[PDB]
């Protein structure tokens, strides 16, 4: 199996109250959170922190997030979030993270690829060994690839909705937390849509960084599918007609 | 002391990447966030949960809040909530919290009040001490918060409107008071952000915001008497009526935080 034998880092995580929707369940924004919260912490383990890879001249940008879910974590579970950085070639990183309840039954699993952007030339460069080496990364020639989201187009039934991007929206390494995407992609979506639908799949595709004070329209489809009980949302974020962000997430509908 | 008898209730949080802001710090809405985690874990514990509350045909809304800052935590920072149930009269409750480090040292420290509001009438209710009594909660007069500056408009007003999203409505099906933290700190800009450290902080709620409404947040960038401060007064309205004033403290560094 790829990345069988690179490093399997965990820990435990309590699913507060501001981190659920008005259902009590982790939102999108939570479980990528959380996520990338276990892989800040595999990586600040081995000396790989965000200071270390800034000194390198480069940073870790992720580029896709393939997400199947089961369910979503509850309020107060005590949820374990399992992360590896299962491989790479000289230009990819594929990382796999794994959200688990207390008795290891998977509630959700994340597989994602992260490119190595340069701070000084802004363009995409070789994976530095020394970075991914401490993950025991498997090395390999064709990186995993991901289902791209719906190449997005306007319909008839678009939902088309404006939002400014925050300084709380910019995390510590002065760059937009991508988590917060799903706050613009979800909220597209009307509540009655959302309070009758659980999440069944997501795919994202990141294409363009999105800036400080700049005024994003999100855009969302809500189309059928050949799925039986299921629903399928087509989603772009952009600025000034440019893509930014790019999502597909395939629904299941509740009955009542 | 005002609550001396009544019971402390205490538990450790770990600040992470995504609660803090650029800086490396929590932002106002983590902060409240901990502090009301605190209060909601020691209410389950004793019995009084949300549902429980719910049955006798009231809630708990909190009216005001006054923030002492020290410094605010810390990413990574292993933070300690103490929180007391320390007081109470027919229609008011006072509420005290305490954030604290790993070594003891006060961090933040936050007062407030809180009232009984009916689920059906929706009408300001006495106090059942039923509700109140597991707090160990002494029977009271409650001295009067630090007001905020009454919100005045000028020229220079700083002026951005705020859309209500699907995630601001928390487990309880309503828009949670940490997010309004979200609307008055992003109305400043990041250059006076990022040069500016809070020090005090004085909420006061006249009317709760609703799921599809546009709020219009105003900020007014004041100068203090105090040394190395200045003041920021603001105003959260949802079409011509008053739904949240705050007044906040802020030091001035002497370099913006890159």
């Amino acid at each position: 199996t790829l990345g069988a034998n690179a490093s399997l880092y965990s820990e435990q995580h309590r699913i507060t109250y501001y981190e659920c929707d008005r259902t009590g369940r982790a939102t999108l924004t939570t479980l990528i959170d959380i996520a990338v919260l276990a892989s800040e912490d595999q990586s600040d383990a081995l000396g790989l922190t965000t200071e270390m890879v800034q000194s390198h001249g480069v940073g870790w940008v992720v580029t896709q997030y393939a997400i199947d879910i089961t369910r979503m974590p509850r309020q107060d579970e005590v949820v374990t979030i399992a992360v590896r950085g299962s491989a790479y070639n000289p230009y990819f990183a594929y990382r796999e993270f794994w959200i688990r309840d207390a008795d290891g039954q998977q509630l959700a699993y994340i597989t994602s690829i992260w490119v190595m952007m340069s701070q000084t030339t802004r363009r995409i460069v070789k994976i530095l060994p020394e970075l991914v080496a401490p993950y025991q990364s498997e090395v390999v020639k064709r990186i995993p690839r991901l289902p791209r989201p719906i190449s997005f187009e306007a319909t008839d039934t678009t939902i088309t909705k404006p939002y400014h991007v925050r300084f709380f929206d910019i995390d510590p390494n002065r760059h937009v937390n991508n988590a917060h995407y799903f706050d613009w992609l979800v909220d597209t979506l009307p509540a009655t849509f959302l309070l009758q639908h659980d999440l069944v799949h997501v795919d994202v595709r990141y294409e363009n960084e999105v800036k400080y004070g700049q005024t994003v329209t999100a855009h969302a489809n809500i189309l059928p599918s050949e799925v039986a009980d299921q629903v399928t949302t087509s989603h772009l974020i952009e600025v000034d007609d440019e893509k930014c962000c790019e999502v597909t997430i395939q629904w299941r509908t509740l009955p009542e």
